[PDB]
């Protein structure tokens, strides 16, 4: 909080469910050496992605020799609110817990005002995959991605959690056609911190009701609806303007969606229902014969 007297450091494990072992240890790591825990405890193999948040690296852990993704924040915390905001991702990630369609958090720690998030290394995001594909993804695969991500959303929504930033860039491929939802930085728990507390996801995938500060689990279904549209049709979604409004008026452009099967188009229509009270739930979608087993 910005009105409290906590205004104005070596590694410390971040957890909202752990033990007195806030101290980290690892092969390769000596606290008395000047290098950070991240530098000492991991082989840095490549940079998976980057942005205003910082960077994500593919790493090999010196602890177990396994591969992971580590997201490192851009610079030291601006202050307590900045810190609480970034640390909330860890808490979010933990409330999800272990679900086969959600990216697992291995561990998290802060050092020198920098936050590090270590997660299981999955395959490329759907966005990266579509870019490498250079075209529409086959529907056979898309049905699989839709179902997995619906299972993740069903999980989140059961606990009154809303992701609020579902998009191709944070659904990651698994082996043999599976995929996992990740990037839980914007996730909110409904009815917790009621005075707050949303920031807004990517405008391309934003549910229309959010413009009016009205949010609920339904917003995630709409976001996924547009996610699947983009990857299934190889369609660039608008950030705004006439096209943005049209996609939130139940309109599906023929010049990109003519190649959809009737069954998939039918499912997208339910997900892109402008009125969140009529929009299908993830549980209801999963109950349809076309999305079971
Ligand atoms: C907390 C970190 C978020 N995050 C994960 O949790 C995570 C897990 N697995 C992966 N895997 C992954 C594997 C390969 C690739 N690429 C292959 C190499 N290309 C040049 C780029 C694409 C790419 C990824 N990637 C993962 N993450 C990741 C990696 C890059 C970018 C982003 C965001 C969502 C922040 O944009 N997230």
């Amino acid at each position: 909080l910005g009105t409290e007297n906590l205004y104005f450091l070596q590694p410390r494990r971040v957890s909202f469910r752990g033990e007195a072992s806030e101290t980290l240890q690892s092969p390769g790591y000596d606290p008395s050496r000047p290098e950070s825990f991240f530098q000492q405890s991991f082989q840095r193999l490549s940079r998976l992605g980057h942005g205003s948040y910082g960077e994500v690296f593919k790493v090999r852990s010196k602890e177990d020799g396994r591969l992971y993704a580590v997201k490192r924040s851009m610079s030291p915390f601006r202050g307590p609110k900045d810190r609480a905001r970034k640390l909330a991702e860890v808490g979010s990630h933990e409330k999800v817990g272990q679900h086969p369609c959600c990216v697992r958090l291995e561990q998290a720690w802060e050092e020198g005002g920098i936050l590090y998030l270590q997660t299981e290394l999955c395959g490329p995001s759907l966005q990266q995959h579509c870019e490498a594909w250079g075209a529409s993804l086959p529907e056979a695969q898309v049905w699989g991605y839709l179902r997995d991500t619906l299972l993740a959303l069903a999980h989140l929504h059961s606990q009154g959690l809303v992701h609020l930033d579902v998009k191709p860039a944070n659904i990651f491929l698994g082996p043999r056609g599976r995929c996992k939802l990740g990037d839980f930085g914007l996730l909110v728990e409904l009815g917790t911190a009621g005075a707050g507390e949303v920031q807004e996801g990517d405008p391309r995938y934003m549910a229309p009701e959010l413009l009016q500060g009205s949010y609920g689990t339904a917003a995630d279904v709409f976001s996924l609806g547009l996610t699947i549209l983009e990857v299934a049709c190889n369609m660039e979604l608008p950030h705004g303007g006439e096209g943005w409004q049209q996609l939130r008026q139940g309109y599906l452009p023929p010049e990109f969606t003519a190649g959809l099967s009737s069954e998939l188009r039918s499912v997208l229509v339910m997900m892109l229902e402008p009125d969140p009270k009529l929009r299908a739930t993830a549980e209801a979608l999963l109950a349809l014969p076309v999305l079971r087993q």
